[PDB]
C-alpha cells in the first residue's frame, strides 16, 4: 500500500488552527494519500474507534445476539446524558456508549479478545491492561494507515468472523447517506493517556468507487470535536469525492 | 391492523394540486394512520416498488450473488440515461434500472416467482402477464396497507428467504441517513396501465421506534415525481416523526 503525500491538505488544519492527519484510500486505484506520511503511521490508542472490532467480536461470539437486543442502563448516572438509558447496538455505536462496550469486553474475555485481534491484524495486537478498558488506557495502538487496512477487510467481509457479523457492524456504522454518498464511520476521543487526540475512521461509498479514510488530530479539549468530521469533509470536497 | 383516519393530511396534497394517500404505521404502538381509508386499501400495480421482493428472491435463489456483482449494460440505449451503464444491486435500486430486474425475473422463472409471492403474502399474489413485466402491466396488485404488512416482515427478517437476503435488500433500500433518522424505501411510477400513480414505500428508523410508510398519489406526468417524497415528508414532519 503506497501512500502519496499531498501537503496542500494542511491548509485545512492550519485554517482551523489544528494539527493532524487525514489518510485516504481509493479502492479502485489501490492508491493512498495523506498530508503526513509520518503521523499517518504513528500508532495511537484507538479509543471509541475500538467499537468496530469490539462489536464484531461480540456479535460473532453471541455476546450480542442482534442489533435489536436491548442493553439495559445499569442506573449509574454518567457525564454524557445519552448514556443514561437503554440502548441497542445501533444506538450504542451512535452515542458511543462505553459502559455497554466495557460489558461486552468482560464477556468476550481476554483470551478470545486477544485471538480475535490477531485474526484481525488489529494495530499492534496488544490487549495489555484491563479487559474492559485496554483500548482507552492499556497497551493497544493503531495507526491511521492500519485503521484503513482493518476497514478494507471489513468492507469486503474478509475478517475471521461471520459475514452476518460484518454486515451488522457495517449497518451500525451508518453515519450519513443521501443521493450522492454513504458514509459509514466511527469517531473517537483518546483523553485518558496523552496525547489527547480525536479520530474519525470509515469510508465513503460512491456509485462506482469507495474511499476509505482515517484521520486523527490533536484535541486538547472537547470543544474541537466537530473538526474531526469537518476537516475530513473539507479534504473530501477538495478531492472531489463528495460535493 | 387498525387504521385511524386523519384527514388533516389532505392539506399537503391539496396545496400541491394532488390526490393520493399516505399510510403510516407506528411499530411500538402497533397503530396505523392514513388520510384516506378507502384509498389506503385500494390495490394498484406495484411498478418499481416490486424491486424489493424481486431483489429478495433473486438473492435467495443465487440469481444475484451479492451486492457487488456487476450486471453489464446490454448495449441497448433507453430513455433514462442512468440505465445505459453497468450496475450492481445498490445502484440498480438507486436508479431503478428495470432491465436489470427483468433479467432477474426471467432467470427466477414463473414457478418460483409465484411460490415466493405466496410465501410473502404479496398483494393479490397474482403473477398473470409476462414473466418479465407483470409488475408493470400484468395482474399483480397491492394496496398501500399491504405494502406496510410486507415491509414489516422484511424489517423483522420474517420473510421466507435467508436473513442474508433480507439484510442485503434493506441495505440496498437505504435512501437517507443523518443524526435524526434513517429512511429505507423504494419509489415507483406506474404508467403503462391507468390510473398513472406514483409510489413511495419504506420506513423511518428512529433511536427508539420505527415508522413504516406507504404512499401513492395520482401522477399524470413525470413533473410531479418529487412530490412523492415531499408530501410524505410533510406528513412525517406534521406528525413530529422527523424534524
Ligand atoms: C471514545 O473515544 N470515547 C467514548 C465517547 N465517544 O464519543 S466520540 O469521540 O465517538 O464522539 C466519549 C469520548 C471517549 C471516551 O470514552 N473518553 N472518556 C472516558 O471514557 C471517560 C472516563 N474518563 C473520561
Ligand atoms: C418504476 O416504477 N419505474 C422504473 C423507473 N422508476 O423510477 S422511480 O419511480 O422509482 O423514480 C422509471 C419509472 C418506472 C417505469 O418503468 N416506467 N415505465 C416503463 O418502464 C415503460 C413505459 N414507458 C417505458
Ligand atoms: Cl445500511
Ligand atoms: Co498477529
Ligand atoms: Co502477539
Ligand atoms: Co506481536
Ligand atoms: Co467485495
Ligand atoms: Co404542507
Ligand atoms: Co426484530
Amino acid at each position: 500500500k503506497e501512500w502519496q503525500e499531498n501537503k496542500s491538505w494542511n491548509a485545512h488544519f492550519t485554517e482551523h488552527k489544528s494539527q493532524g492527519v487525514v489518510v485516504l484510500w481509493n479502492e479502485n486505484k489501490q492508491q493512498g494519500f495523506t498530508n503526513n506520511l509520518k503521523r499517518a503511521n504513528q500508532a495511537f490508542l484507538p479509543a471509541s474507534t475500538f467499537k468496530i472490532p469490539n462489536s464484531l467480536i461480540a456479535l460473532d461470539l453471541g455476546v450480542v445476539k442482534d442489533e435489536h437486543q436491548v442493553f439495559k442502563w445499569d442506573g449509574q448516572t454518567r457525564d454524557i446524558a445519552t448514556w443514561n438509558r437503554d440502548h441497542n447496538l445501533i444506538t450504542a455505536m451512535k452515542y458511543s456508549v462505553v459502559p455497554v462496550y466495557q460489558e461486552f469486553a468482560r464477556q468476550i474475555g481476554e483470551a478470545r479478545m486477544s485471538k480475535m485481534l490477531h485474526a484481525f491484524d488489529y494495530g499492534n495486537e496488544d490487549i495489555s491492561g484491563n479487559v474492559d478498558s485496554f483500548w482507552l488506557d492499556g497497551g493497544i495502538r493503531i495507526s491511521a494507515t492500519e485503521q484503513i487496512s482493518f476497514l478494507r477487510k471489513l468492507y469486503h467481509n474478509k475478517l475471521h468472523v461471520s459475514e452476518r457479523s460484518q454486515r451488522i457492524v457495517k449497518q451500525a456504522m451508518l453515519t450519513e447517506a443521501n443521493g450522492d454518498y454513504i458514509i459509514r464511520a466511527k469517531t473517537g476521543y483518546s483523553t485518558r493517556i496523552e496525547p489527547k487526540i480525536g479520530w474519525w475512521v470509515g469510508w465513503v461509498e460512491l456509485d462506482d468507487n469507495v474511499w476509505f479514510f482515517a484521520m486523527n488530530m490533536d484535541m486538547p479539549t472537547s470543544d474541537g470535536l466537530g473538526l474531526r468530521q469537518a476537516i475530513t469533509k473539507e479534504v473530501l470536497k477538495q478531492e472531489k469525492i463528495i460535493p
